[PDB]
């Protein structure tokens, strides 16, 4: 029986991963990380249920691959071997990342290699970075670090964050991805070159799984498949701009605390995930209760005088009344959208509304269905939004001209801070 016949026979893809959102995570709204949902394509491109499970640090995650009958793969955030271990292979790269020297905002910076002397470093044992140390530990032997077997990526980053150690080594991804949870966390330098992410099978000469991951791998770059789960999971600086990240972070350890309750109490009723809630708080004012603009809204969820009439806030300016109209308000339109619209689509849609509005919505849907496109389903109708900014469509719509990236904006930003709020 070959790796990908056992597969096949067993109706199952046992595949073995660390816990974190950057790799697999479970919430209310399911289960999400980058290696879940692309083994996860992996085990619907077999026909096989992919079952996960998880180890404690990576010297056990690489372990498991040598038990009889474990793991048929590690889908890890792995960057390969250095060095000759019979007991572990490696696919093809999928993902090019840098590691980087992190450091704490406005302690001294360290600029190359010598400096990383006589400093307080955490690493994971086990892990390339671990390796990249050793290595620099022949050229420099007054080098210290530390190696834990206890500890996840999460934790060392939050010990610079907070000053408990000086430095770290972490994939660039991965600090990207926790850059809105440290606000101080920063990168000091590049140690090293795009290296790539690769799935580890156990050793071995047997290729048919391997051959197989491989072909899936080269599938997925040629759909956009890994640019997708880099930029939900990756993209946060990227997408938010490096100010947006970390301020981001600042708000959500200064300013959430003093309205989370709220959320909460709003989410529980309305059945509504009160993270949904606070990341329509987040784009609307940064969690700023006193916040105006110079257009008609004012307070936390940004509302105009009219639906805080309607909603019965008799003062917009108060935190909890302004989440509450607010919540209220996201769900009257999410309620009053079309039958059609079905969940998840629904409250993405729901969220355009609440920028845009409802008819101006409804011409974007219009123009989907003109176009041979689904306006029930979110992607599609996404794509026309835009368009209600351009004269060839605005002048065929009966509502006419309207700022429709704005829209596709908010609904981005919305979704990626309700995504990160689940990851915390
Ligand atoms: C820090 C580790 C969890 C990840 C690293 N790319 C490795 O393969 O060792
Ligand atoms: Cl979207």
């Amino acid at each position: 029986p070959t790796a990908l016949e056992r597969v096949q026979k067993e109706g199952v893809l046992r595949v073995i991963t660390r816990n974190s959102p950057a790799t697999y995570f479970q919430d209310r709204n399911g289960e999400t990380g980058f290696e879940y949902e692309l083994a996860k394509r992996f085990a619907e491109r077999l026909g096989v249920e992919l079952k996960i499970e998880t180890a404690d640090n990576l010297d056990d995650l690489y372990a498991q691959l040598s038990r009889e009958g474990g793991p048929a793969l590690a889908a890890a955030g792995l960057t390969p071997g250095a060095a000759a271990d019979a007991s572990v292979r490696y696919s093809h790269t999928y993902l090019d990342v840098t590691p980087q020297i992190i450091y704490r905002n406005g302690q001294q910076r360290p600029t190359r290699p010598e400096d990383l002397v006589g400093k307080r470093i955490m690493v994971l044992k086990g892990s390339s970075h671990a390796e990249q140390l050793a290595e620099l530990k022949k050229q420099y032997p007054e080098l210290k670090y530390e190696e834990s077997d206890a500890v996840e990526v999460v934790d060392l980053l939050r010990m610079v964050d907070v000053g408990d150690i000086d430095l770290t080594l972490v994939d660039s991804n991965e600090l990207a991805m926790n850059q809105v949870y440290f606000p101080n966390v920063r990168v000091a330098f590049d140690f090293g070159e795009a290296r790539g992410l690769a799935w580890a099978l156990p050793g071995g000469d047997d290729d048919s799984l391997m051959n197989e991951v491989n072909a899936f791998l080269d599938q997925a770059k040629k759909e956009g498949l890994l640019q997708r789960l880099k930029d939900r999971y990756y993209g946060h600086v990227d997408v938010l701009g490096y100010v947006g990240a970390y301020t981001f972070a600042q708000h959500l350890q200064q300013r959430l605390p003093r309205y989370e309750s709220h959320f909460k109490q709003s989410g529980k009723q309305l059945d509504t995930d009160w993270r949904l809630l606070a990341a329509i708080g987040y784009q609307e004012s940064l969690w700023q209760p006193g916040a105006t603009s110079k257009t008609g809204v004012r307070g936390l969820m940004m509302l105009t005088n009219r639906t805080a009439q309607a909603m019965g806030v008799s003062n917009r300016l108060d935190p909890k009344q302004s989440i509450q109209g607010g919540s209220k308000y996201f769900v009257q339109i999410r309620s009053e959208l079309p039958e059609s619209i079905k969940e998840p689509d629904r409250s993405w849609f729901a969220l355009a509304a609440y920028n845009i509005g409802g008819a101006h919505l409804e011409d974007a849907r219009k123009m989907a269905e003109k176009e041979g496109l689904n306006p029930n389903k979110w992607l599609d109708v996404k794509k026309m939004l835009p368009r209600l900014a351009q004269k060839q469509w605005y002048a065929k719509t009966r509502y006419g001209y309207a700022r429709g990236g704005e829209t596709v904006h908010f609904v981005q930003n919305v979704r990626r801070y309700y995504d990160i709020l689940t990851w915390v």
